[PDB]
């Protein structure tokens, strides 16, 4: 029963699986749901297909919400479905069907930052007694005070489509962390990160150590001309560049070279691709003549010190601080440049107007004085209309401190709007986005690729006849009555 | 203190220049006993323990940045004491910049273009620790470091008795 | 009864006190408690000592966290196993 109405289109619509079953998830009776399965006539099926190839619980997460209300009668129906499915159609495994797009309907939760259900998904108590065989996500042995243990159905970063490869990449995000934040996803961060923040440091020394020794052609630089250590810098200066363009390019061939829509943070990642592309414009001028190759090449190695600041991130704490300020003043730094450059672009035609009793670019700098300020404030009377000028410039005093403060104060309203684990939980987030290119190798060929044996512990323990799993032991301290 | 004492009769001479250095420390160390005669250490102490891990992240960050630059100064600058030359870029940092722009350099938009690119990043760079600052206010303490004032007093009470 | 899980070390553990009534106080009973000591055969004692030299009192504070719920009844056997102990020992003081 598909339609306008019925379409996903944005506005006078709700996608909720086009068929009978569909919206009777959506009617919120649990009466129906089972008649319309348990009529002797003709059986409903959980398997019925819609225009993105869905079952029904691909179309739960879609109209679930941020309403703990909604999401707690959709979390009572979503259960039991899998009571009265698995009952009905044990032969079918019910939460692993792909979409369209080759999408499984857990991961799918993941795409569309689904608050509510999502961390009621992965920890879910059903299984032991009554299905057995559904396997929970949850597991424990051994209790004084619980061993606990989660199992593993795509999350993981390797399993070719987990949230790991949406949440990283192609996270639709109205904000993230705290999807991340839940106990299973959350301590992962560490049980891997234990073995990559070593290698991490050690590609971040990489990334760094180089960047510095870059730096010494430029001090033993001669204009016009063992001494073969400066000219071996022209061996390493191709390395600066080349290293850095064909690694941060093979990102994006398995990133597709994906649209615009990660401009939250992967500006970061094409900071390298500026150092990248840059350091080339020195090299193929530099033994032919063209001349332009000092000048500009100062910018390559500027902005490749500038990006130096990047990885100011999990060695201490403070990182939580770096990116929560470091991104938000990217647009306080948008909005400050739009607002202060162009008032002076009329006064300093002002100043040297009425100074008069393409240049004027430099003489502007008369007016960039008093930016930092180190206003000249000479007076004198030559101008004939001393006043007029004199008169002007004590106007831009009170400004000036007023285009500092405004900012100041929507920064102050940035922070009076209080962020309480936020940002804390994006260093993870940052981490955890970092951990993407961990895993895969380097196809910067110190070796090609690299394989994968980061996989968890075997579950090996179900019900009949399958009893198999892939699964993590977690510990933990409760203080009930047992 | 004892660096100058055993060169000063004997013999060796950098004793003058060194004891600068005890004798500031020493000024400086005065600072510590902002105590117990009005309440405000509960602010001294306070601000002083927390801005000692501010101040290691302030000088990692911060004086990193200028090494490369005082090289592109230098290299532009050009049409082991470039530690010295490094000091036209330390003329910004209070900051005081010359700013003065002439043309013999030949790509005179370089450097020029160059230098204003640091003006918004050093304020984000105060910014940043200002606002590091304002996180570690904004993350409430009600009687905490006030209480610490009667514990680096309680504290300083380990050596009274014992004489 | 001491080993991996019962020693101290970082991670996998929690330092009960190895012996019979120190993890007595753990399981907030207040029923056995009485008994392993009333029990006429052989009576335990908080004398006890274990690995560190310890009763089961430094182990009740070692088990004690910063939880309200754990305190509240690890405050409430606390105070009744001076009560136990005193009258079953007067001659020994218990928190030296």
């Amino acid at each position: 029963a598909c339609g306008r109405f019925f379409q996903k289109h944005q506005g006078t619509c709700f996608y909720f699986g086009e068929l009978p079953l569909s919206l009777a998830a959506c009617t919120k009776q649990w009466d129906v749901v089972t008649y319309l399965l348990e009529n002797p006539h003709q059986p409903a099926s959980l398997e019925a297909t819609d225009s993105l190839g869905n079952t029904v619980l691909h179309a739960l997460v879609m109209i679930a919400d941020n309403s703990p209300e909604n999401s707690a009668l959709v979390i009572h129906m979503y259960d039991g479905l899998l009571q009265m499915g698995a009952r009905l159609c044990p032969t079918v495994q019910l939460e692993e069907i792909s979409n369209h797009q080759g999408l499984t309907p857990l991961k799918l939760a993941a795409k569309e930052g689904k608050i509510e259900i999502f961390r009621h998904i992965l920890q879910r108590e059903f299984s032991g007694p009554y299905q057995p065989l559904s396997r929970k996500f949850t597991e424990w042995c051994y209790g004084p005070v619980r061993v606990s243990l989660y199992d593993l159905s795509s999350v993981d970063s390797w399993e070719k489509n987990s949230v790991l490869e949406i949440i990283a990449f192609h996270c639709k995000s109205p904000n993230r962390h705290r999807m991340v934040v839940l106990e299973p996803l959350n301590k992962l961060l560490q049980e891997k990160w234990d073995r990559l923040v070593s290698r991490f440091f050690f590609n971040f020394a990489c990334y760094l150590v180089y960047m510095f020794i870059f730096t010494v052609v430029a001090y033993h630089q001669p204009s016009l001309d063992g001494e073969s250590m400066l000219l071996l810098g022209h061996i390493l200066i191709l390395l600066g560049g080349i290293y850095l363009l064909l690694g941060q390019l093979w990102y994006f061939w398995r990133r597709r070279l994906f649209i615009w829509i990660s401009f939250m943070d992967s500006y970061f990642e094409i900071l390298f691709l500026l150092q990248a592309l840059l350091t080339v414009l020195s090299q193929v001028l530099r033994f032919m003549e063209t001349e332009w190759y000092l000048p500009l090449l100062v910018l390559s190695l500027v902005l490749g010190w500038l990006n130096l600041l990047y990885y100011t991130r999990g060695f201490q704490h403070t990182g939580i601080y770096s990116v929560m300020i470091q991104k938000v003043i990217l647009r306080d730094l948008l909005r400050f440049l739009l607002v202060y450059l162009v008032f002076l672009f009329g006064f300093a035609v002002a100043l040297v107007s009425l100074s008069r009793e393409r240049s004027i670019l430099d003489a502007s700098l008369e007016l960039f004085k008093f930016t930092i300020g180190m206003g000249e404030l000479a007076f004198q009377e030559q101008l004939r209309f001393r006043g007029v000028v004199l008169l002007l410039l004590l106007a831009y005093v009170l400004l000036t401190y007023v285009l500092l403060l405004n900012m100041l104060i929507a920064l102050m309203s940035e922070t009076v709007n209080h962020v309480a684990d936020n940002s804390w939980s994006i260093w993870k987030l940052q981490k955890a986005i970092s951990v993407l290119e961990m895993e895969n190798g380097y196809w910067w060929c110190r070796r090609k690729k690299h394989r994968e044996g980061r996989l968890l512990k075997v579950g090996t323990r179900g019900d009949g006849t399958p009893d198999e799993r892939w699964c993590f032991r977690v510990e933990e301290v409760n203080w009930a009555a047992w």
